[PDB]
């Protein structure tokens, strides 16, 4: 669920994590349109394409199973649909950490009026 | 500034405050249009009309002065324009706490395609 994705972002990125990633560029948030702005916005484009392959369960409200091992997050459980949602969430938090050196404040709370070009294929 | 409105919401409502209130209904977010959905969404409509009466400084990017006394938020400083922006943010925080009994998960991360009716005037 989105409550679990928020707890995962603060463990990997620090105390101000959720406020820094809730709205950035043309793709960071639920849904999106147009073309990506930089490397950080591209991590969120891949996350939307991953949620689109899920059939039978809901990514906003359904709960999955996970554990923490000395800094490393690992997915578990026995339902195939719920485990698929946990893997989409784990891969995006590692992409945010690898690209921290190019994050730019001119793109935080950007707007939809600047995302009006022909949309990029998955 | 918008960074200050987020930190004030986490002090009054608790740890999961920013994830619950910065994306909800037709007006809690950037670029509002249409008709308010419920009581919590109407607290955000009144806050948008309050910002429109400020004529010599910018609500999105300019920083103000504030502190705490007996558990309540208090606004300060030596510039009248900046103090007016602080007062709009404090009143909205009290409206969220007074209406908590009626919050609904159906309106959390609501899509923009559901808000295309004519807009209610201030
Ligand atoms: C899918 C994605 O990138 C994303 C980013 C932030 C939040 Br909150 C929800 C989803
Ligand atoms: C004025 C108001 O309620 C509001 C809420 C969210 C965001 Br982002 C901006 C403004």
């Amino acid at each position: 669920s989105l409550w679990q994705f928020g707890k995962m972002i603060n463990y990997v990125m620090g105390e101000s994590g959720v406020l820094q990633y809730l709205s950035y560029g043309c793709y960071c948030g639920l849904g999106g349109q147009g073309q990506p702005t930089d490397a950080t916005d591209r991590c969120c484009f891949v996350h939307d394409c991953c949620y689109g392959k899920v059939t039978g369960c809901d990514p906003k409200i359904d709960s999955y199973t996970y554990s923490k091992k000395n800094g490393d997050v690992v997915c578990g459980g026995d339902d195939p649909c719920k485990k698929q949602i946990c893997e989409c969430d784990r891969v995006a938090t590692t992409c945010f950490r690898d690209n921290k050196d190019t994050y730019d404040i001119k793109y935080w709370f950007y707007g939809a009026k600047n995302c009006q070009e022909k949309s990029e294929p998955c």
